[PDB]
């Protein structure tokens, strides 16, 4: 019953159930599943499958499946891709994407039986800064960039994906996303790789983040952070939006860090 054109413009999107099976048995953000989807050559390919039992309304699901047809668009080697979407006649839509070996970057980063070095967190800041110069070249601002949301597939590739803590200072105080906003939380998911998965500002309320922050604190440098790499942060950190740098620039900038260091135990 929704808009016929605009089923029309969402059918690339989405996948006939009759290819795809859902392990509702088997769980791995939170309610995600073990799939199987099959592609239209003939292909079996293993997928996680979340639920969005959220929706209800045609305008939950026209919102939806647009933002559906947008990630659907993305095609780059360091942004999660969407296999596609399922609308299912007596429950709430599904969202099938690939299945990532990994799981997410904080939790690889933060359990003590993986021990990434200072070149593998610089080079999954890197990669996340890759993805983030595609989709701000598209002109997708992300709102919701931090280390939880970075998926790490079987290849060690990191994948962005979608929080006052990481939100930038005129986000907190006019609810305005830009790239630039993405910008500041950018900073923050490095710092996070750079602590090896720390919680940003423990010891200050998600409610008293705003006077912290116009008093000038900031992340203290982590334990690991290199000093040219700290600078970066505080860059990714300025009051003003157009001070702070370009994912362009971020890339550039944080390649010619990551070249200068030796011993990878995550390679590619
Ligand atoms: C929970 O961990 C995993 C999560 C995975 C995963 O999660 C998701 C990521 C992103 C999205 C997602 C992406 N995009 C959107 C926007 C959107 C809106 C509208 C239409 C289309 C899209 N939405 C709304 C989304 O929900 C959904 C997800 F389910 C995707 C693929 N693979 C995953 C693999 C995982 O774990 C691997 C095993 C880890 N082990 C290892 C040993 O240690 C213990 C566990």
């Amino acid at each position: 019953a929704l808009n016929p054109e605009l089923v029309q413009a969402v059918q690339h999107v989405v996948i006939g159930p009759s290819s795809l099976i859902v392990h509702f048995n088997e769980v791995i953000f939170g309610c995600v599943y073990h799939g199987t989807l099959l592609d239209n050559d003939g292909k079996k390919i293993h997928c996680a499958v979340k639920s969005l039992n959220r929706i209800t309304d045609i305008g939950e699901v026209s919102q939806f499946l647009t933002e559906g047809i947008i990630m659907k668009d993305f095609s780059h080697p360091n942004v999660l891709s969407l296999l596609g979407i399922c609308l299912r006649s007596e429950g709430s839509p599904l969202v099938v994407l690939p299945y990532m070996k990994h799981g997410d970057l904080r939790n690889f980063i933060r359990n003590e039986t993986h021990n990434p070095t200072v070149k593998d967190l610089i080079g999954f800041g890197l990669q996340v800064a890759k993805g983030m110069k595609y989709l701000a070249s598209k002109k997708f601002v992300h709102r919701d960039l931090a280390a939880r949301n970075c998926m790490l597939d079987e290849k060690f590739t990191v994948k962005v994906a979608d929080p006052v803590k990481w939100m930038a200072l005129e986000s907190l105080q006019t609810q305005k996303f830009t790239t630039k906003s993405d910008v500041w939380s950018f900073g923050v998911l490095l710092w996070e790789l750079m602590t090896r998965g720390a919680p940003p500002y423990p010891d200050v309320n998600t409610f008293d983040i705003t006077v912290y922050l116009l008093q000038g604190r900031r992340l203290l440098q982590p334990e690991y952070c290199p000093d040219p790499l700290y600078e970066v942060m505080l860059k990714c950190w300025h009051p003003k939006a157009e001070m702070r740098p370009s994912f362009s620039e971020l890339v550039s900038r944080i390649s010619a860090i990551f070249s200068t260091f030796i011993g990878e135990h995550y390679v590619h």
